[PDB]
């Protein structure tokens, strides 16, 4: 079990989420923004373009795997793991 201190906490007033760091919540709020006319039914994915959406939707194939560190989503699982060892890591 992790053992450390904790002053304050950052809670998201959108999806009742929580983030240890601040920058995490800020960048996260990104998905919590609807300024485009075309919105995605699956997620909060929106784009002024029409095609972009059509292609995006295709991405939704059952269940995606979101990164524990960042908000990176991948179709496969194994890839996600490597993404954390390559992106969130620079040591073989
Ligand atoms: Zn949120
Ligand atoms: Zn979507
Ligand atoms: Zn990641």
């Amino acid at each position: 079990g992790s053992s450390g201190s904790s002053g304050k906490i950052f809670t998201c007033e959108y999806c009742n989420k929580v983030f240890k760091f601040k920058h995490s919540l800020q960048a996260h709020l990104r998905i919590h923004t609807n300024e485009k006319p075309y919105k995605c039914p699956q997620c909060s994915y929106a784009s002024a373009i029409k095609a972009n959406l059509n292609v995006h939707l295709r991405k939704h194939t059952g269940e995606k795997f979101a990164c524990d560190y960042c908000s990176f989503t991948c179709l496969s699982k194994g890839h996600l793991k490597v993404h954390i060892e390559r992106v969130h890591k620079k040591i073989k």
